[PDB]
């Protein structure tokens, strides 16, 4: 009676404590959900930032090739023009010649 | 021993009700991770997708940059070309008055 | 009564369980949040590389339709160039012919 109710004391102070710790335990794990969602949101954005951008990127890609195509053509003619106009020059000195 | 039975009873309700806490608890803790883990997932996908993004970014870059450059001749040499061509525009005019 | 200390006892061994069962909890759940807080720290990073990225793409999608855009007026200028050439060899062809 005196140990017996000595041991009850200890077991109802005991589950008490727990009680605590159960209530707390469950907030802890509220705020860490709390956070792994902010996570997950801020992931998903993320992700869809990626995606958008993977995409400009392909594009600009095609369109520097392009465009390096284009550029390569260009070079081209205006080697073209610049042979062509060399020919004239001389051309004209000829003429000056005879007139 | 009537009271401290009666106390016993209330005991072990708890503890009952303890346990199936507990047990909700881990199940709330395995769950969370089960999300934390594909967080974890995402974000690697999402790093090594960044990361081809910014050398795919870096070589567009240069490219822009040697184009840019390239382009910047071109223009000169239009600039250049343009010049010959009144020029010659003028020499023929004059040789036209000549004969 | 001998009944009595068997259960008392019993549920002491319980609690002592149910004690180190919490506080295992606790650890996962600290655990949990270091994965949780890394991934939080990973997702900033990566945040940051996307802002940069997003505004190198964009820095490059700009000078991309500025190259497009000089080197259609290029094209514009070499069309005309090729005209102005074409008529100069007209002519000079012309005053070969008369002299
Ligand atoms: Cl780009
Ligand atoms: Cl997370």
């Amino acid at each position: 009676m005196k140990q017996i109710e000595d041991k009850i004391e200890e077991i109802l102070s005991k589950i008490y404590h727990i009680e605590n710790e159960i209530a707390r335990i469950k907030k802890l794990i509220f705020d860490t959900n709390e956070k792994v969602d902010q996570n997950t949101a801020d992931i998903t954005t993320n992700t869809n930032s990626i995606n958008q951008n993977t995409t400009d990127i392909a594009t600009n890609t095609t369109n520097i090739n392009n465009l390096s195509d284009s550029m390569k053509q260009i070079e081209d003619k205006i080697e073209e023009i610049l042979s062509k106009i060399y020919h004239i020059e001389n051309e004209i000195a000829r003429i000056k010649k005879l007139i």
